[PDB]
């Protein structure tokens, strides 16, 4: 079928290459016994949750038909489910960055570098084939441009999504090839104290057989940090291509006059009309998209030529881009 | 001063409260050499957060006046501020519950019980506080309810964050007593395998001299699974306490008609008015609190008596609880 289905079809595409790659991560961490990967499956859970979000806003959004509960249709669902996943987002970079300071007093060493880096790679051919899914991010009747506006703005905020996790899935490779060729870890009577971090049994193990030894470094001091640092710049990097968005959605959500629109010369054109004396209470909003709705309280002076008076107006809405409007003529008390 | 400042003050406090408990927290972390507790108060810059976008969505709600960028004021800030809240909260608790299952899967014993249950009792004191503070959670002239709505709203998403501080607090203070009288700690020499959580080092330590040796076991198991279990429970709890709240704001910023106005009756009662014949696109929607805005397309069909009829739809409006309305008169075609 093609009823609307053109980001609904995307979304799910990314939902089932989310659920493979989680099952992979699952087993592969089952395999290798081992449970960072398991963790990491554990918090893709949440690009699932994102992900089923933006499918909720969707389905809620193809109601455009003014039902008891919403006058306007839950069009705007789309564009709050954007703000939703944004915040989401930002909750989560805020979530990385507290765990990147604290990886930043108590480093952990990374275990298994290569099956690590193949899952890294696996992560990035996902990601990437996200990216490549989500790639783009009388009233007349131009709808369209109020569709893409609003599958723009959540299709943007799931891409945003996407975008955090490649960087993560970047940074996980690089942090894994670099433990490969430059850490070097300790497992059973090497000699190494580790001067790293603070160690359990490298402390015990080693005194009672290296007692004036020839003892050696566990491994560069520099490596053990890549991880935090890495993090913390994808983190700023997100909070950057997530600001934009974020603030969109809000000023939509917010009633705020859209950019396009100015006011003062809005107003003049109003009241330069012929047979308009005071405007008043000219609220201008934007409903999602295109979709922007200006009500004002008109004053005019002869009632029976209010129609020509009322179609000057529409006029001059069609004109400012409005299209949407309700006028109300306030007549002198006679 | 009192212009306004019923709420900002309530803020201000708790965040003075916020800070110097992870002030006091730091300190008594750095000076029992202990970065759990530092962990704790990153994990406080969380709260510290939501305190301050609550702060700032409260000073740009006090700006009710319409300017240019945004026509109605920005009311919906506080409205949006709760929202963020709750979806920030939402956040938190499914990172809460993801931490809980790792911690079900890999348990981690908690060190110095007194001390943690010492800063369990601050902590319960400072939210009891907290919430003690957040114990409530033609037009007539009646804003008073539309600010005690928005404020509501924002002071409750705030109370939300606040309490789920509390069953924190709680979880804490529960486990440290746990902890405290049934598990039993080892340290260095104590012969305890400790079954609960594989360790490599309290393994290979006691394997040199306890070589079929009088050996007991750590503690009880069921301890250990003390911290996560509440917690997930606490994150249940806090998800309940946290639908409305977030349903409510997103109704609010989806332009849903009030629960308190039925549409039906509403039209009904608009197509009865005398010189009414019809009436299409009417849309109702809530800016914030008791601020209703209606705006109808009224067909008519005499243009002088429009003022009656205008005057008996606002009437209409009054009666149902609409205050802000835009009637636009669509006259015959003459």
């Amino acid at each position: 079928m093609g009823c609307w289905g053109r980001n609904r079809g995307r979304l799910l595409c990314m939902l089932a290459l989310t659920f493979m790659f989680m099952v992979l991560e699952v087993v592969v961490s089952r395999v290798t016994s081992s449970l960072a990967m398991l963790s990491d499956s554990f918090h893709m859970l949440s690009d699932v949750l994102a992900l089923v979000v933006a499918l909720v806003a969707e389905r809620f959004a193809r109601r455009t038909h003014a039902t008891q509960k919403n006058t306007f249709g839950w069009i705007r669902a789309e564009v709050m489910g954007a703000l939703v996943n944004a915040i989401f987002l930002t909750g989560l970079c805020f979530a990385i960055l507290l765990e990147a300071i604290e990886r930043f007093i108590e480093p952990h060493e990374m275990q298994q570098p290569l099956v690590v880096l193949g899952v890294g790679v696996a992560g990035l051919l996902v990601n990437v084939l996200g990216l490549c899914l989500f790639h783009h991010h009388r009233e007349p009747d131009h709808m369209e441009l109020e569709e893409d506006r609003a599958g723009q703005l959540n299709m943007r905020g799931v891409f945003l999504h996407v975008l955090g996790d490649a960087l993560g899935s970047v940074i996980v490779v690089v942090n894994a090839l670099v433990f490969y060729f430059s850490w070097k870890g300790c497992s059973e009577g090497d000699f190494c104290v580790n001067p790293c971090f603070p160690d359990p049994c490298k402390a015990f193990v080693e005194i009672i057989n290296s007692t004036h030894a020839s003892v050696y470094e566990a491994g560069p001091c520099w490596v053990l940090y890549l991880d935090p640092t890495l993090c913390v710049v994808m983190v700023c990097i997100l909070l950057y291509t997530t600001y934009p968005l974020l603030k969109e959605s809000a000023l939509i959500l917010l009633q705020t006059v859209p950019k396009q629109i100015d006011i003062r010369n809005l107003i003049k054109e109003l009241r330069n009309v012929e047979g308009v004396e005071e405007v008043h209470e000219l609220h201008v909003w934007q409903l999602a998209g295109s979709r922007i709705i200006a009500t004002a309280h008109i004053k005019c002076e002869d009632p029976t030529s209010y129609m020509e008076v009322a179609k000057t107006i529409k006029d001059v809405f069609h004109n400012h881009g409005i299209h949407a409007t309700t006028i109300q003529p306030e007549f002198a008390s006679v």
